[PDB]
This record gives C-alpha cells, structure tokens and sequence, in this order.
C-alpha cells in the first residue's frame, strides 16, 4: 500500500509540516505532519485530491499517506519536487530580466485565478480555494522560470455549507507581513465570501511588487528585500502591520525611475490597483492574468 520511497533531505520548513526531497523507487517532495497536526494534512490532502485542481502553476499531487513510525505516526503529501525552490531565496540570489517577470507574474495570476475560479479552464463547475497564505516564500519556481503554488494549510475550500459563525474564528489567519488591511483591520465582509479571493489579491500585489523590484528593466536594482522589510521587525505582528498598512497607508516603495521602462510601468499600475485599501477597488487575479498576456508585445 505504501510506496517505495527514501528520505534524502531536510529542504524546507512550514507552519505545520518538514518538506524533504525524496527517492521513490524519481525525485519527490515529501511533506511530513506530526499527528498533532492532522487537521493541515486534511485540508491540503482535500485540495489536491479535487482532480478540477489541476493546472501548470499548482503543484502536483501524488498522493498523501499515513506512516506509522517507532514514537507514533506521521502523515504525507507526496508531490513533485521543483530543485530551484521558492520564489523569495530566488529573488534574493538572482537579478531577473523583463522576460523573467513576464513568466513569474503571469504564471502567478493565472494560478490564483484558477484557484479562484467556479469553473475548470474547459468550463465544467469547480470549488473556488482561497490561498490565505500567499508570499513569496510559499510560490515555487519550476524550472521554465514559471510560479508553482503550494502550502494549503490555510487555505479555505468556498463551500455554500461555510457557516457565517464558523468564519468568525478562524480569526486573523496568515503571515502578518502579507496580510491585507482589511485583515489587519478586522474589517471583513464575513457575510459575502469574494471579500476572501480580494484578500489574495492584495497578498499577489505585493508579490508582484518583490518580482519587480528585482527586475533589471528597472535600470539600477537594489538588493532583495522582503515587502515592508525597511519599516518592520523580521518577524512582525499584526499590530506593528495595521500601523504601517491602514494607519500610516504604507506600501512597498515604487521609485519614479522604474516607471520610464513601459512594461515595468503596466506591471507597477495592477500592481498598486491590487494593493488599494478598498478590497471592491482591487483587480481580480483573471484580471491581472489578463494584463500580463496585453505584455506580450
Ligand atoms: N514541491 C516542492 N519541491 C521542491 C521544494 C524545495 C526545493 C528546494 C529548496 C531549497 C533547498 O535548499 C526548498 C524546497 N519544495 C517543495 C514544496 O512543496 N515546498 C513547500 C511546501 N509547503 C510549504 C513550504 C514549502 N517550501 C517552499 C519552498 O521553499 C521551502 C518551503
């Protein structure tokens, strides 16, 4: 029952879970939940189970399984494995070029707005996800240079059954440094789902704004720097956020001077559309998906 797999390496570390790269019996990406917890492993394991998921810029599933080990049990999601790992160690070691973020920012869009989306590319009906984790450290980079999302521990399936009650707490859910205002605020429309998939969009801007930053059609680029990362403390909460984000209005920097290259000054105005304060004023992700195929030429 169980397939013919070897652990090789540590490679990464999320809230819930170790993800390793692995020999199956050829390269994998193991992703191992201690028991306590289970309810992570379940939410993922429901996501990439639903075949209406499948698309080029969500990673793909194999299949999840329970190991019984010596001091308990374990619980697997075994998936692909993309070598040049997450988007945020990449920005940081490398300099892209204006092609480079084509791809990365298209391919990003058009995985959110499949996740978003009531219907499959072929138009058969389909649950709307919504991340609630977004950032660059959770994105894959495949090895075409193309974005990759994974990490649904937080993620929220757009159930009609969802109880106005039970979306209560749940509470603030997330990473403080990407969470929109309205997040930060404790200021959602709990009544109309929709306000979930504007809260994605907000944590994409700001994403989109990392892969622009280091974009050499810039002209001159800084080094990388996460979103904020000038202003607040490494790990920071949601208070010290609401102050920089609703309080003070603040955004990652967009000086004037990459704004002379055409395309960069596109990329820079979704980006901030994205980003504004009213969730209902923001771009969808099919949207921004949109903008990024009017780049080509
Ligand atoms: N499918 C995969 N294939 C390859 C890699 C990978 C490849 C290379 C490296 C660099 C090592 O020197 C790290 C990781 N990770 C995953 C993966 O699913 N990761 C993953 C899932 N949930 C939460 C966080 C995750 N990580 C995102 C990537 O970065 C670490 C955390």
């Amino acid at each position: 029952e169980l397939l013919p797999i070897e652990l090789d390496t540590l490679v990464g570390k999320g809230r819930f879970a170790e993800v390793y790269k692995a020999k199956l019996k050829e390269t994998v990406a193991v992703k191992i939940f201690p028991y306590e917890e289970y309810a992570s492993w379940k939410t993922e394991k429901d996501i990439f189970s639903d075949i209406n998921l499948k698309h080029e810029n969500i990673l793909q599933f194999l299949t999840a399984e329970e190991r019984k080990t010596e001091l308990g049990k374990q619980y697997w999601l075994i998936t692909a494995f993309h070598a040049k790992g997450n988007l945020q160690e990449y920005l940081t070691r490398h300099v892209i070029s204006w092609e480079d973020l084509r791809k990365l920012g298209s391919s990003l869009a058009r995985g959110i707005a499949h996740l978003h989306s009531d219907h499959t590319p072929c138009g058969r009906p389909k649950m709307p996800i919504v991340h609630r984790d977004l950032k660059s450290s959770n994105i894959l980079v495949k090895n075409d240079l193309t974005c990759c999302l994974c990490d649904f521990g937080l993620s929220l399936r757009l159930d009609p059954t969802l109880s106005v009650d039970d979306l209560a707490n749940s509470g603030q859910v997330g990473t403080a440094r990407y969470m929109a205002p309205e997040v930060l605020a404790s200021a959602m429309n709990l009544e109309n789902v929709e306000s979930f998939k504007q809260t994605d969009v907000y944590s994409m801007a700001l994403v989109l704004w990392e892969m622009t930053s280091r974009c050499n059609a810039v002209g001159e680029v800084k080094d990388y720097e996460p979103p904020f990362g000038s202003k607040v403390r490494e790990h920071p909460c949601v208070a010290s956020m609401a102050d920089n984000v609703l309080a003070d209005a603040g955004r990652p920097e967009i000086p004037s001077f990459w704004l002379n290259h055409q395309g960069i000054q596109m990329v820079c105005e979704t980006l901030t559309e994205c980003w504004d304060h009213d969730p209902e004023a923001r771009l969808t992700a099919q949207c921004v998906a949109e903008r990024f195929s009017e780049l080509e030429h």
